[PDB]
């Protein structure tokens, strides 16, 4: 019993990180086979980072101006290529501990677990989710970018972020390891404003799935609603719609607890509308949406 | 900026999981050198759990008896001994993966990663706190036993607890790597109530400081108090007494955050007198407890 906001564990992501200098720039680099994904921004002094044309920036740079260190062992650059907002760095050495792995684009609501490093060095993980406005919000310092987020399924790595910008309100924005970003922003030190941060409905709903099957069950209520009655209450909260694809993907822990969506959706309305009156659940006085359904299950059943 | 609860990278650990079957229970081993450490309990039947006499059920056991396994390789059992509430089984092979380890046994409120286990695979990890009552309060499921607690100087990892028990009450016990138990707790499936899980107060102040290094401020009020007068609120809502030690330790951030110890005691103080009013700090609606000072430096630093 008892539910945690859980990363992957983070081994496999560990043995692929690397430093990543250009010039008297230093961050982290993803290594994969004989590629080293890293910010393109590496190359940018702060100067350049106002308004920088980065295909002018990367011109004046060689393979040889990118330093990549895996431990205190130098890696040989023999190519270097930008694709959207990431260098990808040629070296002649495939990284010995590659996992299995995927690139994959998360959408909004999806969770997913960061390895903050600083110079190639890992210093936590922790467990984030895609904000509908595209942000994260993250725990980076100066020298983070590069670190990684990542979903685990056994032994396939799904790598989804690297991290790229704090924005002015210290949310973060970053890209998939192709270089696009997420949500609208890019990687220039300009005005950039986050949307609504709305609450991922589908989210806290299955946490209160989770809160069932772990004995907190003080909010369970007895009243139903439909998915526009509760999407009518979801809006006026500044909550993500609930669709009927979603209402799908609660079915098994439905299932599990007897509960129907629909019944758990009505306990949620009276929790927005009432508030917690001082209560908690599963030690949060606030409504968690940093779980997805699957994350309950996987949780809630002890997947490795 | 930004400010997560954040576990130490798992990979030095993971490197450690193996599965433990006597019998038909299987668990999780910590196998450092060549040793593997283990819940006794691995030798009980659910008969057994009601009133164990483990020294007579010792006696039932042969070496032959323990069956480990490190992915899907065997390891062969050349001893067994039992030290207080653990096992430690001699194996013929040493981890090739041991990392530079101490065993400590850790305070009321020191905070530590865990990594969840079933059948010696990693599931996830996530950031605990040793409870003033000795309980944490954990993610568990049949099959997590063995499962440890641990925090990393570097390159050196800090064992600290190993998973044995849940409480009717569905929060956790367990031990040191030296098989002492934290608190009152015996692995026997008997009438074990927690004590009062007080707030560690010195923790808050610590997050309270990490609010305001992460632009958080809104609590910071006009007014101070005295180690005695904030004792007496503390002592009203099941607060830990806060020490001069306390105040030393937190020393560090209120040099760097220019507010006086006292100063954000008085603001943890009207916290508590006045609550939230629907507030919310670093994405909480209740006090945490759970970043030590140390823990706040290191994050706020960026150590590796
Ligand atoms: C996030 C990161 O590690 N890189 C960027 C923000 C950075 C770090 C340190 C100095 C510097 C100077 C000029 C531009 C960008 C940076
Ligand atoms: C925690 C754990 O993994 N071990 C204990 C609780 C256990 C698990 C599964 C079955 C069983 C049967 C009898 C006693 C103990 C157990």
């Amino acid at each position: 019993s008892g539910f945690r906001k859980m990363a992957f564990p983070s081994g496999k992501v560990e043995g692929c990180m690397v430093q990543v200098t250009c010039g008297t720039t230093t961050l982290n680099g993803l290594w994969l086979d004989d590629v080293v994904y890293c910010p393109r921004h590496v190359i940018c002094t702060s100067e350049d980072m106002l308004n920088p044309n980065y295909e002018d920036l990367l011109i004046r740079k060689s393979n040889h101006n990118f330093l990549v260190q895996a431990g205190n062992v130098q890696l040989r650059v023999i190519g270097h290529s930008m694709q959207n907002c990431v260098l990808k760095l040629k070296v002649d050495t495939a990284n010995p501990k590659t996992p299995k792995y995927k690139f994959v684009r998360i959408q909004p609501g999806q969770t997913f677990s960061v390895l903050a490093c600083y110079n190639g060095s890992p210093s936590g993980v922790y467990q984030c989710a895609m904000r509908p406005n595209f942000t994260i919000k993250g725990s980076f310092l100066n020298g983070s970018c590069g670190s990684v987020g990542f979903n685990i399924d056994y032994d396939c790595v799904s790598f989804c972020y690297m991290h790229h910008m704090e924005l002015p309100t210290g949310v973060h924005a970053g890209t998939d390891l192709e270089g696009n970003f997420y949500g609208p922003f890019v990687d220039r030190q300009t005005a950039q404003a986050a949307g609504t941060d709305t609450t991922i409905t589908v989210n806290v709903l299955a946490w209160l799935y989770a809160a069932v099957i772990n004995g907190d069950r003080w909010f369970l209520n007895r009243f139903t609603t439909t998915l526009n009655d509760f999407n009518l209450v979801a809006m006026k909260y500044n909550y993500e719609p609930l669709t009927q694809d979603h209402v799908d993907i609660l079915g098994p822990l439905s299932a599990q607890t007897g509960i129907a969506v629909l019944d758990m959706c009505a306990s949620l309305k009276e929790l927005l509308q009432n508030g917690m009156n001082g209560r908690t659940i599963l030690g949060s006085a606030l409504l968690e949406d940093e779980f997805t359904p699957f994350d309950v299950v996987r949780q809630c059943s002890g997947v490795t």
